[PDB]
């Protein structure tokens, strides 16, 4: 049999209202030939991607027609905290509710998901997680490739495991509180191993890390190179040229990648060093997806250079925000026991050389910022409007992976988990990593939020949101 085709998300654009219509709802996929519920915006699965302009307004309406609440957060967007779908952002189940997004950033691939409170892990994992194509005046002038589906295309690489009978099969437990919930078969765009046939010369990918808690390190089977050209927060000043290229959960990146006649290659993602993550299939390369060359000419160009990066402030009398991340050490350990107990030493693979005692010692808030798990009814402070501030994040205490994202903002890293950060790194990111150390980022918030819409700051690792690691915070 055959691969099948890469599915491509509809690229979908306001109506005469103005308005762009989403329904969140419960549906069937199949996997490996077996039926699964899935949920998905506009669909079964996963959803569309929402074109958006800078400097226009849009209104999106969005139906709840699951039977659970939810909200829908704008992963990359710099809106107010009203409309920033964080998890106070409550759609109730069977109802409606409409933000406008006044966009005002730089071209760039961000992306929609769940944020409800406690669940954020698991409604991704039924499914729910779409696109944001931002565009403006500047990209456009370019001439990259912009064949939506054929030499454009989105890359939404996702694991999941499933049970016996086929479903879905999460669960937010002490394993995967510490160490986050991972699985076996690798999905892209919601599809096993698919292809994807592309004009000869650039293909653009538009790739995103949609997993709850895998990092992905992307590379192709023959080893040609990766020409990143965007990060989170849109284009790098110039393209970067790579061999290989790791993504955090909820990163973006999108890449120029040569595509010759004849020459069929796979997009793959390579072993990474974080626990539980190197379990076979992944303990080699595996592949994403087949790109098949197609005989017709692609019209797409990379230019030499791409945008202007401004130049780092000084730092001297700018804000500094320590925010220390930690997990409970009981919690920790017994978590890693247990995927020790379940996988063996493959659970460690490329790593560096039961009684009730109460609500005190719950997994649900074992994971914390500052000493305090997540509470909504109290942000743990007020960021400043319109200037920029250095934040402090340690991962210093544990050696778990937390890609650290702040709501509100797209920023610039001034360290990397004890490094300044690589080329490609250096642009504009919505995430930063830390893992054991130490990172710093130069921050700026274009817009208020509130007390009772305010911004989250946390770990990626979604059952880390889920079990305590996020803070809110106001602005204005
Ligand atoms: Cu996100
Ligand atoms: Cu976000
Ligand atoms: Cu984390
Ligand atoms: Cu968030
Ligand atoms: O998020």
């Amino acid at each position: 049999a055959e691969r099948p085709t890469l599915p491509i998300p509809d690229l979908l654009t306001t109506d005469a209202r103005n308005r762009i219509q989403l329904t969140i709802g419960a549906g069937q996929s199949t996997f490996g030939g077996k039926t699964a519920t899935t949920w998905g915006y506009n669909g079964n699965l996963l959803g569309p991607a929402v074109k958006l302009q800078r400097g226009k307004a849009v209104t999106v309406d969005i139906y709840n027609q699951l039977t659970e609440e939810t909200t829908l957060h704008w992963h990359g967007l710099e809106v107010p905290g009203e409309v920033d779908g964080g998890p106070q952002g409550i759609i109730p189940p069977g109802g409606k509710r409409s933000v406008t997004l006044n966009v005002d950033q730089p071209a760039a691939t961000c992306w929609f998901h769940p944020h409800q409170h406690g669940k954020t892990g698991r409604q991704v994992a039924m499914g729910l997680a779409g696109l944001v194509v931002i565009e403006d005046d500047e990209i456009l002038k370019l001439m990259l490739p912009k064949q939506w589906g054929i030499d454009d295309v989105p890359v939404i690489v996702q694991d999941k495991k499933f049970s016996a009978d086929g479903q879905i099969d999460y669960q937010l437990d002490v394993m995967t509180a510490a160490v986050g919930w991972f699985g076996d078969t690798l999905l892209t765009n919601g599809a096993i191993y698919p292809q994807h046939a592309a004009p000869r010369g650039w293909l653009r990918l538009r790739l995103l890390n949609g997993c709850n808690a895998r990092s992905l390190n992307f590379a192709t089977s023959d080893n040609r190179p990766l020409y990143v050209i965007a990060s989170d927060g849109g284009l790098l000043p110039e393209p970067v040229k790579v061999s290989e290229l790791p993504v955090l959960m909820g990163e973006r990146f999108e890449v120029l990648v040569e595509v010759n006649d004849n020459k069929p290659f796979d997009l793959v993602t390579l072993p990474v060093s974080q626990m539980g993550m190197a379990i076979a299939p992944f303990d080699k390369p595996h592949p994403v997806m087949r790109i098949q060359p197609i005989a017709i000419s692609a019209s797409g160009a990379l230019p030499d250079t791409l945008s202007s990066l401004p130049a780092l402030p000084s730092l001297e009398g700018l804000t500094v925000r320590k925010l220390q991340l930690s997990m409970d050490p009981m919690l920790d350990m017994m978590g890693m026991q247990m995927l020790m107990e379940k996988y063996g030493d493959q659970a460690m693979a490329g790593m560096d050389h039961h009684m009730n005692h109460g609500g005190k010692f719950d997994f649900h808030h074992a994971n914390k910022i500052n000493g305090q798990a997540f509470d909504m009814n109290k942000p743990m402070f007020a960021a400043a409007k319109g200037q920029y501030e250095r934040w402090v994040i340690s991962g210093v205490g544990d050696m778990m992976l937390h890609p650290f994202h702040i709501h509100g903002t797209q920023f610039r890293i001034l360290s990397e988990n004890g490094k300044p950060p690589a080329a490609h790194r250096a642009g504009w990111k919505d995430t930063v990593k830390v893992e054991g150390n130490v990172s710093e980022v130069l921050v700026k918030f274009n817009h208020d939020a509130p007390k009772e819409h305010a911004y989250m700051a946390h770990c990626h690792l979604l059952e880390h949101i889920d079990t305590g690691m996020m803070l809110g915070f106001t602005v204005g």
